[PDB]
């Protein structure tokens, strides 16, 4: 992959919608409440507009000004496709009937989805591609319908590799054709954003928003959670549905919470899960009930869990490791038992073909059901991008011509899909069921091959910062539909260290 660069398009796509509803504002009131804003808890948040000292309509002004102040200028970390012209419309709206209707922590919370996420007459759903800029879906995602269930509302969208990294192999994480390049505000340029949901990390990162909301085929969460310190979650396969979801892969796809704790992350995650009869895949959790992932959250929940390493901290480099021997530290502290060296076997475990073959049929198929949408095939595309390559792609389009052009039958498919998820899922097993592990934990994202085939649940949190400053992040790999355990282990190890520092902007 090539090396990123201040590349900034279409900038007045999101300082309009901002500068629309701020013309009515007072900068005073902004600044002296955006300081006690940043770095903030959900929690804190409520707490806030309860005593009066603020509401939803300041809390969306200041996210706001801060996109326009740092986002779109500034340092420019160029984090946010689409702003929501009726963010404060809203906002106003949750403040009035907030006393009446609050029920939930999400209430009058701002989230910002990845810009693969369908929402409806609004923000247009892009995937990050500049053929698709301009389309508005027709209806929402179901995640988003269900998160204004709680009170919830889209305050924008956030920029991502290209096709969730599904482009070229030249291409560097956090570009895309229709915003520009994600830069990471821990460091831009010198330290890359990972993707594919480089956005939806720089967004809670930076404070322009509480929650975020990512995509995942293969550590398109977790990796640039990461790579910017904050969390992120991939889910059980069946956990969220991924109606409304601009796919890449069906067989891997999923969407997850981040936020900068993984208290905020499981506040998120309660409104994401549920059932979907449009989405197949959750028929798995058919049999199961909703549950509250904020309650049970202890800071000894790491007391007598047992955390396999997959990290060993002497054949780390110098640079990692003072970072790596913490986590061995912050996890012995907390008082859990840790099992050696851990090193996973990728073994008949395809990630590549899978996604060649079915990109192809999942983009055809998804743009079979739109009702105008400017293009209704791949083929299509690819004769789009061609007409002006060095701004729609200026890093090529290689691997979506490989799909198109792709040799692979279904039969090959299915059979390769089918021994790399019972390959997957006993390796994963033979150390958390069979050897009675509660988790496995890395650094980064090294071993993610494994537990998205199989479909078990990740947890990034914070692990802090190597030598020159950049952000390390541990990764926890729990066991099938076992996020409630997930979230306890990552929330007790997130106290007992706290590596996130606030960036520098």
């Amino acid at each position: 992959p090539k090396e990123p660069e201040r590349i900034v398009y279409d900038k007045e796509r999101v300082l309009q919608p901002i500068h629309n509803q701020l013309k009515g504002i007072n900068i005073e009131n902004v600044k002296i409440k955006e300081k006690e804003v940043v770095n903030a808890t959900v929690d804190e948040l409520q707490k806030m507009i309860d005593d009066g000292k603020l509401s939803y309509e300041e809390l969306t002004s200041i996210y706001l000004f801060r996109i326009q102040e740092h986002d779109q200028n500034g340092i420019t970390l160029n984090s946010v496709t689409e702003i929501n012209p009726n963010a404060m419309e809203e906002a106003r709206k949750l403040d009035q009937e907030r006393s009446r209707n609050k029920k939930s922590n999400l209430y009058g919370i701002p989230v910002v989805v990845k810009d693969n996420v369908q929402t409806a007459k609004v923000m247009p759903t892009s995937a990050g591609t500049y053929v698709l800029k301009d389309w508005i879906a027709d209806q929402d995602a179901t995640i988003v319908k269900q998160l204004k269930e709680e009170g919830a509302f889209v305050l924008g969208k956030a920029n991502m590799s290209e096709w969730a990294n599904y482009l070229s192999f030249t291409m560097p994480s956090g570009y895309s054709g229709k915003k520009g390049q994600n830069l990471n505000p821990y460091g831009p340029i010198m330290f890359d954003t990972s993707g594919s949901s480089s956005g939806s990390a720089t967004v809670v990162a930076a404070d322009f928003a509480p929650l975020a909301v990512g995509t995942e085929t293969t550590g398109s969460i977790v990796a640039p959670a990461a790579q910017q310190s904050v969390v992120g979650l991939r889910p059980s396969l069946g956990r969220v549905s991924r109606t409304g979801i601009i796919p890449l892969a069906e067989t891997l796809d999923t969407a997850g919470p981040m936020a900068r704790t993984v208290k905020d992350a499981a506040t998120l995650f309660n409104a994401m899960i549920g059932y979907d009869e449009k989405d197949v895949m959750t028929e798995k959790v058919k049999d199961k009930e909703r549950i509250d992932y904020t309650k049970d959250l202890s800071i000894d929940g790491l007391k007598g869990k047992k955390i396999g390493l997959l990290f060993s901290v002497d054949q780390q480099d110098e640079n990692r490791k003072a970072v790596a021997e913490k986590i061995r530290k912050d996890l012995q502290d907390a008082g859990a038992i840790l099992t050696d060296y851990i090193q996973l076997n990728n073994g008949g475990v395809d990630n590549l073909q899978t996604l060649e073959y079915e990109f192809k049929h999942n983009v055809n198929d998804y743009f079979s059901q739109q009702k105008n949408v400017p293009v209704k095939s791949l083929k299509e595309i690819i004769a789009f991008n061609k007409r002006d390559s060095n701004r729609r792609i200026k890093y090529g389009q290689t691997l979506i011509e490989a799909s198109e052009k792709s040799t692979i039958t279904k039969d090959e498919f299915e059979k390769v899909v089918q021994t790399s998820q019972e390959n997957a899922k006993k390796e994963l097993n033979k150390y958390l069921v069979e050897k009675g592990l509660d988790a496995l934990v890395m650094i980064n994202n090294e071993e993610v091959l494994l537990s998205a085939v199989a479909g078990y649940p990740e947890l990034a949190v914070p692990a802090g910062y190597d030598n020159n400053g950049e952000p390390v992040g541990a990764v926890f790999v729990g066991k099938q539909f076992g996020e409630k355990e997930l979230f306890n282990i990552g929330y007790a190890y997130e106290q007992q260290s706290k590596n996130r520092k606030p960036p520098k902007l």
